[PDB]
């Protein structure tokens, strides 16, 4: 089924996503109708909590994003606690544990399915042209078979 079929996709996706970038955790975040996201898949390192079914709901992308995501923005952040955030941005990364973040999107019929989302979680980390370029790709990669295996 279409739905089983994801699950395995996305297992894949976060797996292959920690390897590529050995971070603490990697998600696939997906939305919904509301642009409201869950956690649908993740691979994470040993001692953080696991974001796995979390359901997140953040209003900045569908009030100023989404289309920009679907245009292939992405979002670099060395050090969250130098990105200028709200304490509600913050409180909803605190009970995950996130020190620095990288997220890049999936595109499935032209529009935006979710995010793929890396954390570093208790040390800054600046990501390099490499690691996005091959994570974009991932992403990418990932959306363009879910895409056409249905
Ligand atoms: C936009 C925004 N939120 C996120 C969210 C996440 N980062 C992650 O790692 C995860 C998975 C755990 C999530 C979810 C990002 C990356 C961004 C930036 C988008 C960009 O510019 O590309 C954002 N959300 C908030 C939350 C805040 N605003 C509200 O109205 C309410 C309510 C909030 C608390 C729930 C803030 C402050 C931003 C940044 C400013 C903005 O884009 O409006
Ligand atoms: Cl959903
Ligand atoms: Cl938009
Ligand atoms: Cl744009
Ligand atoms: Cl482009
Ligand atoms: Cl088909
Ligand atoms: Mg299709």
């Amino acid at each position: 089924s279409e739905l089983r079929d994801r699950q395995a996709i996305f297992e894949t996706l976060v797996a292959k996503g920690r390897e590529l970038l050995a971070c603490d955790r990697v998600i696939v975040y997906a939305f919904d109708d509301n642009y409201v996201g869950t956690v649908v898949a993740e691979s994470v390192a040993e001692g953080w909590p696991q974001a796995r079914d979390q359901v997140i709901e953040d209003p900045c992308f569908r009030e100023h994003w989404v289309e920009a995501y679907r245009q292939g923005r992405i979002q670099a952040t060395t050090d969250i606690f130098k990105a200028g955030l709200t304490e509600c941005h913050l409180n909803q990364l605190r009970p995950l544990k996130v020190r620095a973040n990288l997220v890049v999107p999936m595109v499935i019929d032209d529009q935006l399915f979710g995010l793929l989302i890396a954390h570093q979680a208790s040390e800054p980390r600046q990501w390099q042209e490499i690691e996005i370029d091959q994570f974009s790709e991932l992403a990418s990669t990932g959306s363009l078979v879910l895409e056409r295996l249905h």
